[PDB]
């Protein structure tokens, strides 16, 4: 029935698509469709759920990636073998940084590795850098809606965290090598961390695929505030329309 | 609000569940539940659908954990928060050994360790080593209705392509330190892969939680034919049947 | 003279045993012997003393492999070569949980990979796991003599001193990566230290043989008396029962 | 004497310069500087030749760094001190891909880490990724004069020969790990081979310090010729040109 | 009772020796104890031989360390805290050089660490130097008596057979990273393989004492004979007063 | 022009030389040639100062490696394509033991591979051991001209800062890893930090060729003294006169 094991797509379902944008929740995918030209849903399979959409006349895929590198790097994949060359991640994230405030926009130069299936495509010394031309379109697109804008290093983790270091859990326990960790990468000059950006910079930049990542502040952990609904929606359509304005200069 | 960062549930939705039968496949919950007593939708947020069973008059949870470590690591993290300390993951698999037939049964002793969230609660030398009690009821239920077990190692990859030694992909390269692996572990005796077993024993052994895993057999990469969709059905009712008998006896 | 380079044995020797129970202490396997029928020594050669004895009227040798993995990985891959298949180590032990008595008895599912011959066999990410069969008859064994029996993770590590975090020693130093590791282990549910058991699970697990590892506690870390002699020796006694009567059922 | 160690300055021998071009070879730092205004001999240590010059009015420091990480470290942590914030580096090099020909311009976004310097400022799975603002100032600089321009990963080796997989050597081994590498980093799209970058970057992007680095392309290893010394000459100063056009837009 | 866990020894038993001879083989002490003055036997504690005898007027204690680093490791740190502050190892070794004939005797400059329990002393960048002292004494001794002596490097595994590449075994398997390892311990110009000195190196170089080790080889890899008992036996009689006469340039 | 990529010297240049002296510093490569007979200068080119000598009616040549492995493997290289096999460091060096003085003279048995060169010739286990004759006759050298000398090993870093835990910095900051690292080294009884041995003897022994160090202390670092200009001279020359001592016993 698929042209592909898990997505549940076929060629023809893109239409002719060779740039996604790949948020994490499934949920969010409609939203992003929905702010293009005849957005039509494709399919719902696991944690993929796919749209295709029309930007200046040419069709765009929009499709979910789930949690984590593993899950990413399926959706990778299978959307390569459907023909798609650019991935634009789209996020909403924390930051642990104090001069990175709530609302702000974070463009993701390169990541540190602390996944798993980054090293199923390269060896660690290999850099999970992100696409020039992509971090291009993402840091002009963020300039002509206004964004207040950082660009530079995410941490990305394969736990949302031990890996994050987060201490208000079960066990309340962190393993040794990442007691610790998060000082390091604040005194590193690391803006936040997410789950996805590791798999798929190193993914893309060694299987001669382009990628890009923007994110949404809506917390800041050295002055952690909880977060507004209405904000956090302001911040969410704030970085969407950035990832749409980014990918119109990659068609 | 939910009482959990992502899996949308309170601690009163569990009512008492402290087993909880983990699938990767949100659509795959609910045929899970309705093996048992009162079948209830609790949640679908992102990848992480739940629903609420009783098994002999005790409330159980059947919750997916999407693809991989990282979603997986939030699933057990969460789940734990709300109060279930025994984790029964059940799958289906492609087998690595000549001797091992499709609808065939594995019970997963332990785990090689080709993900990174285990990393992230223990580091390499920790094995990553089901459960007694959960090995032995698997094993038990797995005889209780007949079936062809295999009992043993499974390697557990944080991607479906490059680190199974699939070359029929978008680049058809797999990076040196995979590539040669799979006649590796075919040497050392281990039956198959999958991909989130690694994190799911490794975490639940060092944070004093018990697993277990099962898988029906749909594949032999030996002996590699196309499944028969009816067969795989059968194949994967079967290992669920006995998960849910090896639950019976962990409560 | 010798069928093999270091055991001083031939394969008439055996009398056709495929099972050998495997004590540390050349000393102690007269003992274990001699509880069996029709005993008699077989060899002694620098730390590999062999007896043979009779079990429900089929051949079992007992060997000794010294301290440490690389001894135990002789022993192993010579008994092997004179057709052992099955290897049940047993000993004595300290433990470093608090809910673990003197006179208690251990059964190890998988070891913490401290030592160095254990990579000989297979990388890291492999797991040193026990054999559920030989796991299996031993936990019955105990049960069935009235043990009061733990089950779990054993750190397996190449010294006795500073990988087992010991201070009152000649230097008095231990080295940064063992510091703070027995807290390590702890936290993680690791029931003990032993020396073998990393090496004597992953060779057997990753060459097609059978290994389980039972002993009885000596002392307990976290609550240390002086052990007495007439309780070594009960407990020394308790746990030989217990590998005899598993290994009855192995045969 | 000098308020640095190495470098053999003081802080008034910049004039304020919070800006360093960083070339390897001593002997071609003065060409360099006299491409700017008064250009002036400050210092020269060792490996490192320091010069001073004005560019569009605000004083620039060019430095050498000698060949390797442990000499650029030392360079780029002194330059420091003395109010460097900026570091550009202009090399010559040679492709291993065949797209790349002689003369043309490579722009590298981030570093394979095949260096030892790096790992004293960050862990390995940390990005050896350049600095944004440098990137694309060294982008638009190559643009602008007409270069044909590569922009992506550099693989930044140790040393000269076993670490590029050269064979016409002393001994004409090359250690196992390093030996079919080139082939591993094509397959990758790595675009060449260099000795500075991994230390460079990854010191900058972990100490608060924006670095770039551009390259003349002199040789191809997938179609090598003999180059000339006309045209190594005249794509050194190609490279040259676009490192200080950059700078003047980072002033 | 003894002061130390293992050795079975008080201090009293050494009377005031504060060098030791450590062969492997608990069978060899005595032996090597009778080239001295006075030689009595002092204890017999699993694979630990120990033997006190005089030389020039000097208690020295000759004791056996069993087969591999592990075993090792506790009779240097037990007779350490007995006032031991110098060790001698003798051996019988296997070249893998086409230079190295039987009969000729091995110094060891350093090891190849293929062991586990250096790491609980030191980390693997550490290097596994011996003594230059007793290095020199070594070497002394044996163009003293007239032996062809090749002073190197020796590679020191955990285990004898696939650590070693030997193929004739029971699986006939080496694990990938020791396949080919033999070739490039060759190619790096190292003598020989032996079990111990990686671990005795590293231990005593970074503890304050001193080691040394001299072997006499029975075996060339590389032009393999069977040897002669009694060639073997003469050799090793002959790496016994070497080792003697070295000790009496270090009292 | 040049016979070698670097060095631009021609093996005529060498008037059939096989020994080098090889200091760090291209201007102290002056004053030891000129302690032997009919010096001239050869070549200068980057970090690379040739001086070919006389000494005892044979040719040697002293050549500069510049800091760090990296310039050194290309020095040890291209010397030894120009007939070099017997290479000896000359340094001055800080020192981290409360027992060695300024003035003190340290011989190097092995390095503490702190460095990434190293590992492009053997992997880490590989000993950064300095080859026996040299390291006899700078011993022997030492004590000819009544030097206080220590034996013993050396930490040999990448970096002249971080790496050999410096605070006083641009950032103030050591990376975990570094942080209470010489702690360490002093605990397990390491001299001294310096930058190039770990990269020069991991090379020379594995390749076939002779390499030792010897170096006069400026600083100790647990007692630290202002050097005085007049002292540091005295030593460098102290220094010198071992190294060409010694070099008279390896021609
Ligand atoms: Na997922
Ligand atoms: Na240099
Ligand atoms: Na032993």
């Amino acid at each position: 029935k698929s042209d592909v094991f898990h997505l549940g797509l076929t060629k023809n379902d893109l239409q002719g698509a060779t740039l996604a944008i790949v948020p994490g929740d499934p949920q969010r995918v409609e939203k992003i469709a929905k702010l293009m030209d005849n957005p039509v849903h494709l399919a719902s399979h696991r944690e993929f759920t796919s749209w295709r959409a029309e930007l200046d006349g040419k069709a765009v895929i929009v499709c979910s990636t789930g949690i984590g590198g593993p899950s990413t790097s399926i959706a990778v994949e299978e959307l390569a073998q459907l023909g798609v060359r650019t991935f634009l991640r789209i996020g909403t994230t924390g930051a642990i940084q104090p001069h990175i405030n709530v609302g702000d926009v974070l463009v993701t130069t390169a990541a540190v590795r602390l996944d798993g299936a980054s090293l199923h495509f390269a060896p660690m010394e290999f850099p999970a850098v992100a696409d020039f031309s992509c971090t291009t379109a993402l840091v002009n697109a963020a300039k002509s809606v206004g964004a207040t804008t950082h660009i530079g290093i995410t941490a990305s983790s394969d736990t949302f965290y031990p890996g994050q270091e987060r201490y208000d859990t079960f066990s309340g326990r962190v393993v040794r090598h990442f007691k610790g960790s998060m000082e390091e990468w604040q005194s590193m000059g690391v803006m936040n961390y997410e789950m996805e950006s590791a798999t798929l910079l190193t993914m893309c930049a060694s299987q001669g695929l382009r990628a890009g990542m923007v994110a949404g502040v809506i917390v800041n952990r050295t002055q952690q505030e909880i977060p507004n609904e209405e904000t956090m929606k302001a911040t969410e359509s704030h970085a969407v329309k950035i990832v749409v304005e980014a990918a119109r200069h990659l068609l």
